[PDB]
């Protein structure tokens, strides 16, 4: 047995930036637990968390590797001549040189447990055992081996999400983004299923990397992919995904998936339709990561959705326990994650109580081409303001009507309070869009109205300026009701 | 024939002239005419309908850059897995270069068509001198005894001609070019010499070292001892070593005293050291100066600056009441938005009586060297002069993907100088890819005087470059009555 100020399981994007603080800042006894020292099967996650080794870090790495299919072809209008015909996309050095950067990081986190103070890492599969009491067993299963009994002060669930996988027949033939990371091959014909972020980042990844006479889809049983995103950009990404050799399949959902006698997947879909395909991924949504918890031994609520509940301190019905991160079912997000931790150990071991806004936190995705945003969309901003104001800009700048790319078109979109100016919200598609919006985020804490934008001196030739050179709207939404010119 | 009569006349179709005459037309109802030499870009004249900026500068610029970078785009899809035929790869000068002026030439037609389409804003070709007070006199040429096409009368004249290369006065100089004729080269050079440590020298020895034959070489040389003077230190260093990098041989402490021709006829550059080198082009980018010698400034007595701008007011008036001065005419900050930023607020107090005043200070900008540069406000040793305490907040390293590229030593660098006192936001300044479309909002957190608890209070988005500006909590070290010191005293 051992005794801590904090047992944090979970090593993950906020469970880190919570032990680390607590023992370095504050001198506090810190124990971590995580079921896998590096990445990849059987578990996937492992010490760093999902961004580090199936999430953020390594799609980024492969999304831009998949940029390269698009740099190739552009290149041509400035100039650049080569033999086509000989360009392949090597998948399989793309995964070794992601799996060597995960492992590098997975390796200096090791050492940075071996190096800190009062900072120790436990391997293993950890639950509630009693209000103060976290054990550690082999698997997770409740009746496997235990490997330690840590007597904690506070306890952090921070344990993460998991794919979440549709209850049709032949799931059981369907992957999801945790083993598309591990793929020995690059899959000729592939269906993403879900209109959401990951759906569309691995679309285009496979879109790069398909060998000759490849497909991808994309399903979605609604309407409109990206659900939550600013409507005009939501077409957009169809349009120009689409472009780019995706099929968009909307309006439809899987029935049932079959092994054909060649190892493919035969899908039917609800419709009636069917669609033969190497692999399909499951992208549908991830939901917390609760079950291995034994959170009946101690009486933590849970959300009907199935989140831990919690206050805006990150603290659950029972006193000292308290849960962050995607286990919430708040705002999936790695830097949403980490800013509670940080806050949840300021005030519990320090002298300044400290809650996480998570309002106008700038977010991306990292499709082909990305979207970066922060703040309202104007429909949810209709709802709470009796005057809202859009400002649009949309047009394919002059480097891909060289290019080629010609359906590059960048949009920028600024919602606004009408009343007031505020900005509420801002919403951009294109190349650098995720850099663009950093400072933006910043804007919104000063409570920047669009004057302050069109005021600012532009910075030329870039797409960024277009946020400086809007000064009239283009349309309104007043009591909930959208009109091109006010009453 | 007779003269016509306008409420405004500018001279200078470019980045402020047009502003302000498109504003005052469409916006107050006024009568317009404004004055350039040439209806689209190129020889002779080179600027043109639409500036400096439309015909031979940042727009041009930027899409050369953007070709250049595809040998960097070529060479790092290889990390990634990307296999194909190195051997066979080309770059074609011609091909750029005729994009290049078809897009140029694009926005050339669509500014005269505004022209003829809207009213009480007229163009007319020639070349713009001050008569009197009230006239402005459009001649054949720049000789003020050419021949005259029109007079236009004028209640309020405003100068926007712009600036034009300096050449130094060495032997030889016949030998050599200017950015004008960069951007008409025949073939690109297999040696060529950039002479000068600014933004242009340095952006265009990025890209003819894209575009160079087999076996060339870029050479840049400086008469001091670091190019990029007046952005941070850090970054000058940083974009010397990965420059020198990519292949460009950097001379600093060097200077061209003379250049003759050998007898191929390629250019022999003499240094003031004694050192000398051979290429095939040599291009002077060490300044640029403002135009003010054809508009006969001395008819009306317009008073210029010792340096030799127009001078003027916070309002950008001159010492005669009813004549105006914007953009690099004034010889201050020669960037295309200051220009279109002081022609609107001009436009705004003349004639529509809400009277403002360009903000020259916190103004972002970008250098798009490979890798490119953003900036916004203060140098470290600036504020430092000004500020009892001043904080430097500091990240440089090499992000993962060029790690997986093979281009390591491309370090982004990310630097907020703040003053200690109250944690006000000084400056900002980028080095690495996407620099300047990151630093544009940056411009507007300055405005909003942002401290550095703004910045690190805002959630990051993850992964970017750009989230290092919001996850630095603790100076990197300090100055104290201007004194440099990792810890305060
Ligand atoms: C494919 C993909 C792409 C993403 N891309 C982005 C992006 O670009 N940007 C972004 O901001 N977010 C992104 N995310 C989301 C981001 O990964 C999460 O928001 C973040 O990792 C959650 O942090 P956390 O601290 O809640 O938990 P995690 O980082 O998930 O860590 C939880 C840890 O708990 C461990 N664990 C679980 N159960 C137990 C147990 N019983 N005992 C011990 N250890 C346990 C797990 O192994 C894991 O390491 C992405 C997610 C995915 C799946
Ligand atoms: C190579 C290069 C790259 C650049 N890159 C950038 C960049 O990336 N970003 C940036 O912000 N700035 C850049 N600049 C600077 C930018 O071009 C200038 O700051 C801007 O164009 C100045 O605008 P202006 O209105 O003062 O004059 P200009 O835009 O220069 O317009 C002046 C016009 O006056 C005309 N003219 C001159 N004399 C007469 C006369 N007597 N009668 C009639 N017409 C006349 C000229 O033909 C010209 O069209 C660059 C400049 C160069 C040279
Ligand atoms: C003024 C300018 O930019 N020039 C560039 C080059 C060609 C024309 C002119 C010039 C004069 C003297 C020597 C070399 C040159
Ligand atoms: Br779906
Ligand atoms: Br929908
Ligand atoms: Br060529
Ligand atoms: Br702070």
């Amino acid at each position: 047995s051992k005794a801590f100020d904090l047992v944090v399981i979970g090593a993950g994007s906020g469970g880190l930036e919570a032990g680390w603080n607590a023992a370095t800042l504050y001198g506090k006894r810190v124990a971590v637990v995580d079921v896998q020292t590096s990445h990849g099967p059987p578990f996937y996650a492992a010490l760093g968390g999902t961004c580090v080794n199936v999430g953020c870090v390594p799609k980024k790495l492969m999304v831009t590797g998949a940029q390269y299919m698009d740099h190739l072809r552009e290149s041509a209008g400035f100039g650049w001549e080569f033999d086509g015909s000989s360009v392949k996309a090597n998948w399989k050095k793309l995964i070794a040189a992601k799996n060597e950067a995960v492992l590098d990081i997975n390796k200096s986190y090791e050492g940075m447990f071996n190096d800190t103070e009062g900072l120790d890492f436990f391997l293993g599969w950890g639950s509630l055992e009693s209000k103060n009491v976290v054990v550690v067993r082999e698997t997770a299963d409740p009746k496997s081996a235990v490997k330690e009994r840590l007597q904690a002060d506070h306890i952090l669930l921070a344990t993460g999400s998991w794919p979440q996988m549709p209850a049709i027949p032949g799931i059981e033939h369907c992957i999801s983004s945790n083993e598309a990371f591990y793929l020995p091959e690059p899959p000729r014909r592939v269906l993403t299923v879900g209109g959401g972020f990951i759906s569309v980042e691995f679309a285009g990844i496979f879109n790069a990397y398909k060998p000759p006479g490849g497909k991808v889809t994309l399903c979605y049983r609604n309407n409109l992919i990206l659900r939550g995103f600013d409507e005009t950009i939501r077409e957009e990404v169809t349009k120009q995904l689409t472009a780019n050799g995706i099929e968009i399949m909307t309006n439809e959902n899987p029935a049932k998936v079959s092994l054909n006698t060649d190892g493919s997947k035969h899908v039917t879909f609800e419709s009636g339709k069917t669609l033969d395909v190497d692999v399909v991924m499951m992208a549908i949504g991830r939901i917390p990561r609760t079950n291995d918890l034994q959170l009946g031994n101690v009486g933590v609520k849970l959300t009907p959705k199935g989140g831990v509940q919690v206050d805006e301190f990150s603290r659950t019905n029972v006193p000292n326990i308290y849960a962050i991160g995607d286990i919430t079912d708040r705002l999936m997000l790695t830097p949403v994650a980490i800013n509670e931790g940080a806050a949840l150990v300021d005030t519990v071991f320090g002298n300044k109580p400290r809650k996480t806004d998570h309002t106008r936190v700038a977010s991306a995705v990292f499709s082909i081409p990305p979207i970066g945003t922060c703040g309202l969309i104007e429909e949810v901003a209709a709802k709470e303001f009796e005057k809202v104001a859009v400002y649009m800009s949309s047009f394919t700048p002059l480097m891909h009507n060289i290019s080629g790319s010609k359906y590059k078109k960048f949009v920028a979109k600024i919602v606004t309070n009408h009343s007031d100016g505020t900005v509420l919200g801002v919403h951009l598609l294109g190349d650098g869009a995720p850099e663009i919006i950093q400072a933006v985020g910043v804007c919104l804490r000063l409570n920047a109205k669009i004057s302050d934008f069109y005021n600012t001196i532009g910075v030329h030739p870039t797409s960024a300026e277009e946020l400086c050179s809007m000064r009239t709207p283009s349309y309104y939404y007043v009591k909930g009701e959208k009109m091109e010119k006010l009453p």
